[PDB]
């Protein structure tokens, strides 16, 4: 596996729920970057170098993802709920002396991110989410058209071991199908081939695949309920946040993203990017420029 | 293929139609009654209620087009041969080959979708209609919410463009077909099925060409079947044939809405009763299903 963060350090951060692997680089205000499915921290390898010019960039693998430890799940998928992942990452940042930091997330990491901002808003200076609406919003707009588009939200949430057994016949196919299908081009040309190998090797592990399904199971139940409580209470994110989405990504399909995020955040700024779902890889310059301008 | 004859005394017929052969087990005498199976099953799912029905009717237990031992017509981009409108036309053709232009019809799961679509497109072909543990395809997609998407996830999963579901089903087809059978029962396991019948479902599911047909069925159910259904809704077209709507107490139809009140918006003459069962009524509750079918059809 190639080193896609030249000049970055490598930290194994002990937490109560297991170690968090993270690439660390740059100097200045701390900036935590969180990846999503079916990816690892290396999806940031094209925009984290630019972020390292201005920030202490911490490129972390999600709990259970990449090289981070995999906490054993339970019937409620607790460790892979976004609320528990946020607590673990807060604990991880405390190990480095970061009790107040900027945070940008993509896909699952973005769901950890906005959940972090709702649960522990005092930990974030600024927040950025990439090509997501809140989990509640995806489920509340799960009509026929949307159910066909993000079928994997219902499929991967099926009880174990149904998705795990089906994924176990050809994991390379599914991980590359998911990467290709969500891009603007519809193939794998946007990604670095070395980055694809990072995602393919991580997806080759049956334990890692179970974790991702547990992530999606928590996304269909516990994550939805924690969100549902916040909507119906009217709890908004007070942290100033940036909402980035691809013009042909996932978030723009179900709704107009900025109007949705204005219901969830008292101070949200939104901008589209001509790209599919993988903004930091399909459009690295535009995403990096947007994150540098926001967090500065 | 060493399977089991679950229809003793029933003859076997390969009915030639324009789009390919329809396999059927034929038994009994009297008025013609066509029985249509669903997913992920074959005609043998009727093996516990077909004999009791054969006491009164010429029972025809047919594999759906592309299912079981019926031929698999070449599909197209629109999945035409596996839309319920084309399947009903092919079965109408098949029944004509036996001299049956007016017949009773009982369908379960996918076969029930062929059945009510048949009743909507050619009601003159049906004397009476029985649908088992389904609501119209349009109603499922209309009531699509978080709870339903997790419940009938395979409606979205199998409808994905090829070869995504085909390749995933190939990862463990034996587990999948058995998981579908077990998860939709009341018991939650395979104890409601005859093991010889499970062998029928597993062998058909072991063939990748058959699994591709099933995905074509579900692609049709997510697109053309929905569009065909939607037009009847917007035009207010109702099923005029006297129909019976049976559903399991723990089946798929009770999740979204109460099946009798839904089917009353699709049909002018409909009665219904819940059967203490999961989705597979004729195997989980054979005595209860056959009696209700016998009473309604006679």
């Amino acid at each position: 596996l190639a080193d896609l963060f030249p000049g970055f350090g490598s930290e194994w951060i002990n937490t109560s729920s297991g170690r968090i692997f993270a690439r660390v680089g740059g100097d200045g205000p701390p900036l935590l970057l969180l990846h999503g499915f079916p990816q690892t921290h290396v999806m940031w390898h094209r925009v984290a170098p630019k972020l390292a010019e201005r920030f202490k960039v911490i490129v972390a693998d999600l709990p259970g993802y990449g090289w981070s430890d995999m906490p054993e799940s339970d019937e409620q998928h607790t460790p892979y709920t976004k609320r528990a992942m946020a607590k673990q990452l807060i604990e991880a940042m405390e190990q480095l002396g970061h009790v107040h930091f900027a945070l940008a997330g993509h896909d699952r990491g973005a769901r950890v991110s906005y959940r972090l901002a709702l649960d522990s808003p005092g930990r974030l200076s600024k927040l950025a989410v990439l090509d997501i609406l809140p989990t509640y919003e995806y489920w509340q707009r799960m009509n026929r058209a949307y159910a066909l588009k993000i079928y994997h939200w219902s499929f991967l949430a099926q009880p174990a071991p149904l998705p795990e057994n089906l994924l176990g016949g050809d994991p390379d196919f599914y991980v590359k199908a998911k990467l290709a299908s969500w891009t603007r081009a519809g193939d794998l040309s946007a990604f670095d081939p070395r980055a694809v190998e990072h995602y393919r090797i991580a997806f080759a592990d049956p334990m890692r695949r179970h974790v991702m399904c547990e992530d999606y199971r928590a996304g269909a139940y516990a994550d939805f309920e924690h969100d549902k409580i916040d909507v119906e209470a009217g709890n908004k994110i007070p942290v100033p946040m940036l909402a980035l989405w691809g013009a042909s990504g996932i978030a723009q399909s179900a709704a107009t993203p900025l109007d949705v995020w204005r219901k969830w955040a008292s101070d949200v700024q939104g901008a589209p990017i001509e790209s599919g779902h993988f903004l930091p890889e399909e459009a690295p310059d535009q995403t990096a420029e947007a994150l540098v301008r926001f967090f500065s």
